[PDB]
């Protein structure tokens, strides 16, 4: 007798991946700590300045978290106190009772979600349709009903909501931000959602954290912005609004990753201290004797510390993006609009987009990377720059100049063009209304010394 | 509205270490932490995105290249950590043959059992290392059903082996894949450390060292370790380091590469981390001392144990599980020999293994010189003293347990032979110092 054919599935399946041209080719790009934000191809010699990254602050190349390395590494070696420093950090930050460290959110978020599944089976999950894959994985291991509302839409999400008693165990999993399009969820209403309906709240502040909040905690925190800035580490009494209980504190549940703005590999949990030892006590076993060497936690941990109390590479960050959409609005650019640190140029073809980023490495010495289905949907199709700290606007101006040219080279539309057939994503949209910056200008002209001096080197 | 705390509060109501992951003690090793301190000065410390975005590099392909090598399979493909590996592979393989059944040992470690539960398909527990009942399992099934058999080289709580040649024998003939756990293997057998698989012929992988031998050690086409289709290891014990892979075709590691969202959604793993894997794994491959001298080790405790009555439960491999057959006198073994003794040992109970069969797990190593296991021989012999704890020969009163005091047990013979143990790292062939690894284009993709 003969066997399954096993080759043959895997050869259709991968060859399906070519037709549709979602079947992918790494780049390899070799970041220059020293060189930041550039980044050399296989050869040395071949230099490029990488406009995609998801190091949002630099801070993988800072002092403090290299010599945090250096220094572990000389004592702990390659593969305890680092870990509780590290914990101690992440709740202090997010101003929660305790944190859980992971190896990725990508497991946080499975191992969260999957636990919370398997303890309530009468559970009922709503996920935003945009939650990220980790989250989709978490829920479908929750083995729980669960329904998918329209993306940030709050109206939808409660009715779904009505349709149950108060009394039936609910959890409403979204981000903060999403990385895709740049929106941003409104925290707010749907602690307020949670309340009425009975309902914990699941927050992947993913690429939040570092970037917004005055101490970089994320959205949750930037909620109430001038109260946590008053505190500093400490929790504010009231909220922004008056109120007893800030955004960030009425959040169950956040999730954050090393690995993006921090510089480093990790993901986290920060809740309450019944959450943590509850996730602690009865999640697999094995994703906590498996876990992070000390160096990488000692790195993370240095950049959590420094970026706490540097809102100048928020404000930073915020004013270089600003720098770069000003100009792109200026020259027709057609970029999605957002109120966060992401400037998706929509292209609106895949075939032209690839081409995009392939002339904008080779001819202009760019790196970015087109985005198009299934990461968005056809016809979206679009350029993700990411400015950081280390984007200055001279290497700014090279980048629009190089954007220009490429949409002269293969006359791509523009602002003017889109709206030509009635607009897409609010691009070209007559009477559409865009949401304005989270950082308002206020909070732009701020730095280092009008944070609370408890925030700098405080005994963690 | 639901009392989601009370729910919570119902289920919530300087020293030798001797238990450590690192088998080889490379953690610490200098060209280690060399390539990790240079690695991090050229690229930082994070990879600052995931390997579509940002995050895909040269200490990336190298260490991919050399994992591959060490298996000699066409390609490798790394992972945040051992149990998203096993994760990854488990769930693509069911996810995408929705009829697949999975034979799997009853010894296979949770992330193992997390993998086949999230493949979501029909699945079948063998008795450990039974594979009577397994070839009944495969043959009542046809042959073109497709089949996967999951098991481990090394079971690493009692350190029993698993015999890879005969499962792969069964294989072929039912028509499955497999599966191999490598975690407590690589690094610690085979001439260059590539695990059981390797060890299966292990003088034609000597011979040939670096290159595929022509032949098994049979004289048979295909070796062991080129049979088993799925190897995952991890990085995080005999390497030093942190993550996790997998060895097998380059179609297959494409298809991981392309499928699997635990690959694709996560971030790099630091550049550092990587080197410095890397640099573990050239040092292990051509030096044979390293596996030699922790046999060595663990056969010299054994021995002493044995002399004294200590009771040792007998594997062929290199843990010591020491029987003590009671939870709350583990544990307390376990502190007195930390704060008397500044021994550390951790005791292992119920659920990892049955109850009545608890015991203090020791994995030597190659840092572990005679000097530190007579501080820990005499430390377990004054333990056994002061709480009173069985020793052989009352085991053998009462029977035996687990091979221990059990009449007419016949120990299996160690995986390394003492032809094995006399040999250095001059009987390598030249070819693994110092080689030359390629990168692999499946590492990037690959073009048609």
């Amino acid at each position: 007798e003969s066997g399954f054919d096993y080759e043959g599935l895997i050869d259709s399946e991968l060859q399906k991946k070519r037709l549709d041209k979602s079947y992918r080719y790494f780049n390899n790009i070799n970041r220059l700590a020293k060189e930041f934000p550039l980044a050399h191809r296989q050869r040395e010699a071949d230099k490029v300045t990488v406009w995609c990254s998801n190091d949002y602050l630099a801070l993988s190349k800072h002092p403090e978290v290299l010599d945090a390395m250096h220094k572990t590494i000389d004592k702990y070696g390659c593969g305890n106190i680092p870990t509780l420093n590290l914990e101690a950090e992440l709740a202090t930050l997010h101003k929660k009772e305790g944190a859980l460290v992971f190896s990725s959110c990508y497991v946080a978020n499975d191992a969260v979600l999957s636990l919370l599944g398997q303890k309530m089976k009468d559970l009922v999950i709503f996920s935003d349709e945009l939650n990220h894959a980790s989250m989709i994985v978490g829920i479908k291991h929750a083995n729980v009903k669960k329904h998918i509302f329209k993306h940030n839409d709050l109206n939808e999400l409660e009715q779904l909501l009505q349709s149950y008693p108060k009394s039936v165990p609910k959890l409403i999993a979204f981000e903060s931000v999403y990385s895709m399009a740049g929106s941003v969820a409104d925290i707010e209403k749907i602690c307020d959602l949670a309340d009425k309906y009975g309902a914990l709240t699941f927050l992947d502040e993913v690429h939040a954290v570092g970037l917004y909040g005055p101490h970089g905690a994320g959205v949750a925190e930037h909620c109430d912005f001038e109260s946590h800035r008053a505190s500093g580490i400490a929790t504010p009494k009231t909220n922004d609004k008056g109120g007893a209980k800030t955004v960030m504190d009425r959040v169950d549940m956040i999730t954050g990753t090393l690995g993006k703005s921090f510089g480093s590999v990790g993901g986290y949990v920060a809740a309450s201290r019944k959450l943590i030892d509850w996730f602690r006590s009865f999640a697999p076993g094995f994703i906590f004797t498996t876990t992070l060497p000390p160096s990488v936690m000692a790195g993370a941990t240095a950049a959590i510390r420094y970026q706490r109390c540097h809102i100048d590479l928020r404000t930073s960050q915020q004013k270089h993006t600003m720098y770069v959409k000003k100009a792109f609005h200026e020259l027709g650019i057609p970029v999605i609009p957002n109120p966060s640190h992401i400037v998706p140029v929509l292209i609106g073809n895949a075939d032209l987009a690839k081409q995009a980023s392939d002339i904008l490495i080779n001819k202009h010495q760019i790196y970015v990377q087109a985005i198009n289905f299934p990461t968005v949907a056809r016809g979206t199709e679009r350029l993700r720059i990411t400015p950081t700290p280390g984007h200055t606007n001279d290497l700014s101006d090279i980048l629009i100049n190089a954007v220009d040219d490429v949409f002269n080279e293969l006359q791509l539309p523009r602002v003017r063009d889109w709206e030509s057939q009635g607009g897409l994503l609010g691009v070209g949209e007559s009477g559409f209304v865009e949401e304005s910056n989270l950082w308002t200008s206020s909070q732009l002209s701020l730095t280092n010394d009008d944070l609370n001096p408890n925030v700098r080197d405080p005994i963690v």
